[PDB]
């Protein structure tokens, strides 16, 4: 066959960035970063810098990048599936964790390296065979991930006692194994819960990773395939600091192993201010289909989001702090429904927006960056293709976000992160520090 | 009958700390109180302040305290159980929560409040009862925390919306009914890992709460539930810092709601940097009853000790970065030992080393706090009274850190802090940040 082989070169890379880091902090490591205040620390650490994450950065001009590889130069570079046009999650995992684009025969490997590693321990099985239909899929997702960690290499070689520097090599396969039972998982807490209960299928050493998910889910079009490997390579990862990237970071910092900080982290991302707002944007959008009506002119929804904007609400899914052009994200998955679904009514809706929102938010006053996120692309995407379950919308970003927290939790554990531990306060504490002191 | 409402008496204090924190917020607020580092933010966050959690304070002179009211004003003023010695944890979220001193009714208010919101859904039960013996106790309870989601008052209160000044009165809903129902499911895991699968029992509304549970166990030594009610007591909380406590804060502002929260909080706690060191004394104390042998002298500890810190170990349980004196919590569980297992072989052994160690230590260079911890008791206590499963101590810790981390909760939510999103950065962008600008 052929090859290379992602642990025996992250064996390799991992001295060169481990001394970079070294002399850095020798030398400027003391060079004060920032300042924080009374405000900032009731403001949730509002713009505070604390992290150093190390595989993808928001780029305000151009969007985010997996290293300098911004969004547009991924989907060109990440090898595209051997009769497809859209990257491979395989591919952006490998990209993520080496800081090198993959080749055919390196990612070729990895699709065969998880559908090996693909394995389930029947009391998780069990365990989601008999869970309610009332308890949510994200409550779901997360009481399996710890109960997965049954099975960590990592928490026994603990046990037995590896050492401090050996620590990434099987946090690593740790890491591997999870991103491998993943789609099993999320596959069947879908079948459970909305495809009646069925059986997930089997598991295909021939396919690649997104499609076996998809092949599980019961879905037999190649189109929501690639719309399935697209989704996966763009929601992966978004700086560290964001909830279910710091939670599997602290708590992965706790020395808990790959399962039970994944685990962690989807309770995050179940969490309303993080999981759910590529719900909410698609429940706007469905209102607005009804009251504005099906095909409304580029005068109708001027007035309506006109008369939205000034009567005191909010457009879902526009704006950014900070992102000064449109979310290549969004782009990606626009480019998409132009190329598949062009003549669809509510994709028409969206892509009326875009011509329009911009201009009437800039013109209103609630801009410098009024342009949209990916959250106001994906879910018209995924509608289309029948995954009406909107609930169920929460996993997919979860089995996405998994690559990048995954991928840089073999990197605390390579570079050897300490335990994660800010002062806390109190206000009596604080009454007394900035001006009693 | 009697009592004074809780949710009624928190109803009045919060606005009164509500604007407390708004004035000073208004006026100083901006007042600097402190600066990062490019080391301190590879550091684990080293020294910065970041949090607000307004339960517990660390005072380097005299221990921690859950106001002012320190250790040793704590066992004097909450109430004792109505015929024993030690403090109620009952009492104490009642102080964690109020800022307040309990009285006897307002505490009997709780038993009988907790007793009734103790309640289990059928498939938890189910859940548990199926669970493999070879899953760790605390990726089952972190497992059915999640799953008693199902359950959550606010999920459902969001889903319908309530507003943000709201929050807090089902947020409380849902901490009073967790604190309730995690004794039964400890005294479960318990029971199907280590008193063969047998029933947990019933519940008692006559029964205070560290009872019901050590009832639940199955423990018939009113010795050691009046154990159960001081160690119950005294782990609660610890400042907000902590991998459990900053993971059920950071997780719990994305708006998850308390189940959530605190199963991702014990996925921090499982962690071997967190959970795991009530354990490590206990086993080596166990070694060390070996090596050093039955009743030994002042002087051949003194020689095991010396020839321990000398030939390049540490001595597990000794030592502290801040605390001046020996901490109150070790000092809580010795005046326990003291008086109820005086002569007891193993609590010898600690007791011995209580005498010896600190001037070993501090004579030998590794001082400035040679004192011993909490953890370094505890074990001696628990394996007296049988409960020698030492795995299942981690649970323990956990049904502790609750009443500590949950009314902390009610605040974070009351106060209505935000989501918790410091800035994440990259080497790349600090080589950049910290000399090259």
């Amino acid at each position: 066959a052929s090859s290379t082989n992602l642990k025996d070169i992250l064996a390799d890379l991992i001295p060169k960035e481990q001394a970079r880091i070294k002399t850095f902090r020798q030398q400027h490591g003391n060079t004060v970063v920032g300042q924080i205040t009374v405000d900032m620390m009731y403001g949730g650490m509002r713009g505070m810098k604390g992290l150093v994450y190390e595989t993808s950065v928001l780029d305000p001009d151009e969007g985010i990048r997996f290293r300098g590889y911004s969004i547009p130069e991924c989907q060109k570079m990440l090898p595209k599936a051997k009769g497809g046009e859209e990257p491979l999650p395989e591919g952006l995992f490998w990209l993520l964790v080496t800081g090198q684009i993959p080749t055919e025969e390196q990612v070729s490997w990895l699709s065969k390296e998880w559908a090996k590693r693909a394995a389930l321990p029947s009391h998780v099985v069990t365990m989601l065979d008999n869970f309610p239909t009332n308890l949510h899929p994200m409550s779901q997702l997360s009481a399996a991930i710890t109960a997965l960690n049954s099975e960590s290499n990592f928490a026994r070689a603990y046990a037995e006692g590896i050492h401090r520097t050996k620590y990434w090599e099987l946090i690593y396969e740790d890491c591997m194994d999870l991103i491998a039972k993943l789609p099993c998982v999320a596959a069947k807490i879908y079948r459970n819960l909305y495809r009646e209960g069925s059986s997930i299928g089997a598991i295909d050493s021939k396919l690649d990773w997104s499609h076996n998910f998809t092949n599980m889910l019961g879905y037999t079009d190649a189109q929501f395939t690639e719309l399935m490997r697209l989704y996966l390579t763009i929601h992966s990862d978004h700086e560290g600091g964001n909830v279910s990237a710091h939670t599997s970071h602290l708590v992965g910092s706790a020395l808990s192993d790959p399962y039970l900080s994944f685990a962690a982290a989807m309770n995050g991302l179940a969490g309303p201010l993080h999981g759910l707002a590529n719900q909410e944007v698609l429940v706007w959008l469905t209102q607005l289909q009804k009251e504005v009506g099906k095909d409304v002119s580029d005068e109708k929804l001027r007035d309506y989001i006109w008369n939205t904007l000034n009567s005191g609400r909010v457009v879902p899914g526009y704006g950014h702090a900070v992102l000064r052009k449109t979310d290549p994200r969004y782009t990606c998955q626009r480019e998409f429904a132009l190329k598949h679904l062009p003549h669809d009514p509510m994709f028409k809706l969206v892509a009326q927006l875009y011509k329009i929102v911009p201009n009437v938010l800039l013109e209103q006053g609630k801009a410098k960056n009024p342009w949209p996120n990916v959250d106001a692309h994906s879910g018209v995407l995924l509608q289309y293709y029948g995954m009406t379950e909107m609930n169920y919308y929460t996993v997919l970003f979860g089995v996405s976000r998994a690559l990048g927290v995954l991928a840089q939790l073999i990197w605390s554990r390579a570079l050897g992160f300490p335990l994660e531990r800010p002062k806390s306060m109190s206000t009596d504490g604080l009454i007394k520090l900035v001006d009693s002191k």
